[PDB]
C-alpha cells in the first residue's frame, strides 16, 4: 500500500549547502567493489536563495557539481560551485542578478547558463548543462569552472536539452528549437586535436506541428540507423518580469506527434505518427526491430505541463499536502510504443504491429496518419518511474531487457526501481525517511549478461541519530545493498551524471 | 512463452453435432461438490451447414441449447436444437432460408446462438435481434418466439441483458438513437412482464443516420454507462448482416453515462482513442467517479472480420498469420468523473488514490479518458469475463474470471485481481474451454468461495471427447471433470439455475 513520509525529510533535498575547499573521505559501510574505479559526476541545484532573495523552482537553484571518488574500496567525497555568470554575478551583487527558470530578476535578454541538469563528455572535456545556448566546461578532477561556450556561436539552435546521446566513438548527439527542430552532431576528437564543438553541424531538421510556438523537447531516442523526436502539446509561447515557466502553454487537440529521421542518409521521413497527449521528458531506450522502432518513453498521461507541480513551496510542504497537491496531477505511466518504417497503403484502417511479443498497435488511417496505443511496461498510482538509466555502452540504441530508475511518490523521490522491459518484473529498494537520486549503472568489467554491475545512488537520509546523506551501491541483479559511503553533511537534489571510469 | 496448437483439434468447436433425445450421464472424475445443485445452460451453434449449403461465420450456425445438470455429485449432459423459424425452415425446405449474419439465404433472424437469461418465472435464448425464444429450462424444448418490436421501439436488444437481484431486467438496443428497456420483476398478478416492458431512458447518436454496434453496456445501483465504438452500422446498406459494418476512423470512442434513477442522460462529453468493445467486466460507483472495467480490442477495424469458420478452421501456423494485424485484446478500467468543475479545465479530474486513469477536462467541455491497463498479453485475450454477478455486480470488486484466447483460439481459464492485477491460468494440452461461470458456495460470505464451471472439448486420440470442467475459484485449481463420449460445438454465453 501507500509509503508515508510524514517526518517531511525529503525537505532536506531543497535546502543550500556551502561547496568543499577539498575532498572528505566517506565511511564505508559494507563491500565497495574493488573493480569499481573512477568518478560519480553529477549535478543539482545547491544554492536556493541568494540572501532574503528566494528561488522559486526546482530548476532556479545554482548549480552545484558533485563528485564521489571510487579506489581500492574506499570513497571520497567533494563538490563546487560552478562558477557560471548567474553564479558569479550573484556573488558579486549580492542578489538575483539573471533570470532562472521560474525567477524572474529585478534591478538585453540575459539567458541563464545555470548549468544545474546535467554533465556530458565532448572529445577529452566535461560539459555541465541546462538546456540553454550556453554549456560550461568543468575539471572532472578538480570541480573548477573553466569557460562559458555559447553553442549559437557554432550551430543554429535556440538552446539544446540536457540529454545528449554519446555513440561509443565519442561522437554526440543533440536536439534544440530553431520554427523547426535542429539535430546537433558534434564529432569526436580528431589526430588535429583542436576542440570538436568547433566542427559542430547540424545533420537533419524535424518540422514543427506549429508554425510559431515550439513544442519542449527534454530528450530524444537515437539508434544506429534512426532518431526519434516526439512532439508534446507543452508549447512554448514565443509571443509571450516574466520567466521561462511563464512562456509554456498546453495545445489540447494537437495530443502527441511521433517523429523519426533517417541518421546515416540525414533526412527526415514523412510518416505521421499520432496518439493521445502526454507529457515525456526521459526516452529510457530506443532500438530496431525487423522494419519497427520500439519507443520507450517514461511518460505523464494529460497536457497539463508537469512542471507547475515543481514550485519548491510546494515540495518543501508537509507530506499531506505534498500528496494533495498531486491529486489532479498528470499520472506516470512507463509506455512501450512500437512505430512501423514500412507503410502499405493496402492495409489501410489494420494494425501494423505484427511484431509477436508486444500488445503496442499502429493503425493505418486513411489521411495516412498512423494512430499507435502503447504497450504499458509499469503504472503505479502517482508512483512514478522516472530518471531511466540502462547498460547504455552496450546496450543504448539496442534490443534490451533491464532498465533501472528513481521512484518517485507524488513528486518526492523514495526508492531506487529496476524494470524488466520484456517480463513487467519490477525489483524495488526502499528505506524509510531514505530519498535516493537517479540510480546510474556500471558494468562489471567481466559483465557477460546485460545486468552484471552495480548502481550508484546519492541517498538523504535527515533522521536523527543518523549519518544525513551516502552513496549507495545496489547489485543490479537483484537491487540488494552492496555498500555504502556515508558522509556527516547534507547533499541536495541532484538530476543526472556520469561515472567516468579511470 | 508462445503455446502452440499444431494437431488442430479446435476445429471440433466448429463441427455440427446432433442433439440428443434424452440426457446422458457423464463420467465424473475427482468430487462434483455436494452444494452444487442445479443446471448450466449454455447457447452456441450446432449446425455449420444445411446438406450442401454453408454457414460463413461464427455466428450463422444454428441455435444449440446444452444443459449440465448437477445432484447429489452425479452429472448428466443434454442438448436440443432451438425450433426457431431459421432452424424449422431450414429443416422444412432443406436448404438456409433465413439470412443468417455472415451467410446471405437464396425476414430478420431468430437463431438464438448466444446466450439464455430469466425474465419473470421465464427462461429466454437469444441473439442481438428483435426475436427471443421462450425455452423449458428442464426439458430444452422450444416453447413460442417473442418479437421485442410487439412491446417496445427497438430494432433489437444485446444478447447481455443486466438482471437485478429482484428479477429488473435492463436491456440496450438501436432505435437514430439507443433505447433503455426495463422488463419489471414478475408481480401478483403474474401476468407476462415483458407485457410491462417500457423504455425508461435514450442515449444519443454519434452519426444522425449510422448507430454504433452495441453488444453490451455497464449498470450501477444509480447509473447506466454506454459505450459508443467507432464500429458503426451502414443502415443506407444478396447481402447479410456482416455487408451493413463499417469503421469510423475519426471518432474514436465515446462513453455515455445516464441517471438510471431520475432515468436522464447526463450531457457529459467523455471521450478516448478508438477500440471494439464486446463485454464490459464490471462497473461501480467509487465517490464521484464511475469505475469501467471492459475487455477492449485497440484499433476500429471490426474484430467480427476475423471470425470467419474458413479462417477459424484453418491450420495453427495460418491462424496465427491471420491475426497479425488484427486489433490486440486489452483488459482496461476507465474512470468517469460525474462532478466536472470549470476550474479544473485542463486538468486530471481522477482524484482516486488507487488508479493511474485520467480524465483531462477539455476547453471544449469534452472529458478526454486515459485508461489504467489492468491485463495486456500479445495475442492473448481475457474475454468472456464473469464475475460474483448476483453480489458483486454493479458493485466495488476485486475478481474476474475469463476465456482466454490465443490468436481467437480459446485455449486456457483466466482469473483477475482487478486490483492488483495478479492472474491465476488453468490450462492442459490440445484442450479448448468455453466462457467460465462462477457458482458461489451458498453460504459464502468471501468473493471468490466458490466453483467456475466451464465446457472444454478436448478431441486428441485416446481420450473423452469433451468434458464439463470444475475449477476452484481461489486459484482455477482442478476439483472435478463429467466426460462425455460425444463431440461438443463452441458455446458463447450461458447462466447456472440453482434448484
Ligand atoms: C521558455 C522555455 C525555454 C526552454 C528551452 C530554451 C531554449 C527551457 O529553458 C530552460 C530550461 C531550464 C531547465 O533545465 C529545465 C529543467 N530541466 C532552465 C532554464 C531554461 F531557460
Ligand atoms: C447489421 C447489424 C445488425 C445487429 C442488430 C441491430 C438491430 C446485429 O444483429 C445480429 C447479431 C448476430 C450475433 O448475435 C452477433 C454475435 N453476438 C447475429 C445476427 C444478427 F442479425
Ligand atoms: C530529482 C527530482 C525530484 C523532485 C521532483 C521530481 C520531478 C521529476 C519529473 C520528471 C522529470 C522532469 C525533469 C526533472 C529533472 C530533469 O530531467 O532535468
Ligand atoms: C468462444 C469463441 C472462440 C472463437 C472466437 C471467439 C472470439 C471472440 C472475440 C470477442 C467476443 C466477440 C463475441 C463472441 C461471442 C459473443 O459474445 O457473441
Ligand atoms: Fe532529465
Ligand atoms: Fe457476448
Amino acid at each position: 500500500s501507500q509509503v508515508e513520509h510524514p517526518a517531511g525529510g525529503y525537505k532536506k533535498l531543497f535546502e543550500t549547502v556551502e561547496e568543499l575547499s577539498s575532498p572528505l573521505t566517506a565511511h564505508v559501510t559494507g563491500r565497495i567493489p574493488l573493480w569499481l574505479t573512477g568518478s560519480l559526476l553529477r549535478c543539482g541545484p545547491g544554492l536556493f536563495e541568494v540572501g532574503s532573495e528566494p528561488f522559486y523552482h526546482l530548476f532556479d537553484g545554482q548549480a552545484l557539481l558533485h563528485k564521489f571518488d571510487f579506489k581500492e574500496g574506499h570513497v571520497t567525497y567533494h563538490r563546487r560551485f560552478i562558477r557560471t555568470d548567474a553564479y558569479v554575478r550573484a556573488m558579486t551583487e549580492k542578489r538575483i542578478v539573471i533570470t532562472e527558470f521560474g525567477t524572474c530578476a529585478f534591478p538585453g535578454v540575459e539567458v541563464t547558463d545555470n548549468a544545474l541538469v546535467n554533465i556530458y563528455p565532448v572529445g577529452e572535456d566535461y560539459y555541465a548543462c541546462t538546456e540553454t545556448n550556453f554549456i560550461t566546461k568543468v575539471n572532472p578532477e578538480t570541480l573548477e569552472t573553466i569557460k562559458q561556450v555559447d553553442l549559437c556561436n557554432y550551430v543554429s539552435v535556440n538552446g539544446a536539452t540536457a540529454h545528449p546521446h554519446i555513440e561509443n566513438d565519442g561522437t554526440v548527439y543533440n536536439i534544440g528549437n530553431c520554427i523547426a527542430y535542429n539535430i546537433v552532431k558534434i564529432p569526436p576528437l580528431q589526430a588535429d586535436k583542436e576542440d570538436p564543438i568547433s566542427k559542430s553541424e547540424i545533420v537533419v531538421q524535424f518540422p514543427c506541428s506549429d508554425r510559431f510556438k515550439p513544442s519542449y523537447v527534454h530528450s530524444f531516442g537515437l539508434t544506429p540507423n534512426y532518431i526519434v523526436f516526439v512532439e508534446t502539446p507543452v508549447k512554448i509561447n514565443l509571443f509571450k518580469g516574466a520567466n521561462y515557466m511563464d512562456c509554456f502553454e498546453s495545445n489540447e487537440t494537437m495530443g502527441v506527434w511521433l517523429h523519426i529521421a533517417d541518421k546515416k542518409r540525414k533526412k527526415y521521413i514523412n510518416n505521421k505518427y499520432r496518439t493521445s497527449p502526454f507529457n515525456l521528458f526521459h526516452h529510457i531506450n530506443t532500438y530496431e526491430d525487423h522494419e519497427f522502432l520500439i519507443v520507450d518513453l517514461c511518460c505523464w498521461k494529460g497536457f497539463e505541463f508537469v512542471y507547475n507541480y515543481l514550485y519548491l513551496a510546494n515540495l518543501r510542504e508537509n507530506w499531506e499536502e505534498v500528496k494533495k497537491n498531486a491529486r489532479k496531477a498528470p499520472q506516470p505511466e512507463v509506455r512501450r510504443y512500437v512505430l512501423p518504417l514500412n507503410i502499405d497503403k493496402a492495409d489501410t484502417g489494420k494494425n501494423l504491429v505484427t511484431l509477436p511479443n508486444t500488445t503496442a498497435t499502429a493503425i493505418l488511417c486513411s489521411d495516412e496518419t498512423i494512430w499507435l496505443e502503447p504497450e504499458v511496461l509499469f503504472s503505479g498510482p502517482r508512483q512514478a518511474f522516472e530518471f531511466p538509466q540502462i547498460n547504455y555502452q552496450k546496450y543504448g540504441g539496442k534490443p534490451y531487457t533491464y532498465a533501472y530508475g528513481l521512484g518517485l511518490n507524488h513528486f518526492v523521490p523514495d526508492r531506487l526501481c529496476k524494470l524488466n522491459v520484456k517480463t513487467k518484473e519490477t525489483w524495488v529498494w526502499q528505506e524509510p525517511d531514505s530519498y535516493p537520486s537517479e540510480p546510474i549503472f556500471v558494468s562489471h568489467p567481466d559483465a557477460l549478461e546485460e545486468d552484471d554491475g552495480v548502481v550508484l545512488s546519492v541517498v538523504v537520509s535527515p533522521g536523527a541519530g543518523q549519518k544525513p546523506a551516502y552513496l549507495l551501491i545496489l547489485n543490479a541483479k537483484d537491487l540488494s545493498e552492496v555498500a555504502r559511503a556515508e558522509v556527516e553533511i547534507n547533499i541536495p537534489v541532484t538530476f543526472h551524471g556520469l561515472f567516468k571510469k579511470s
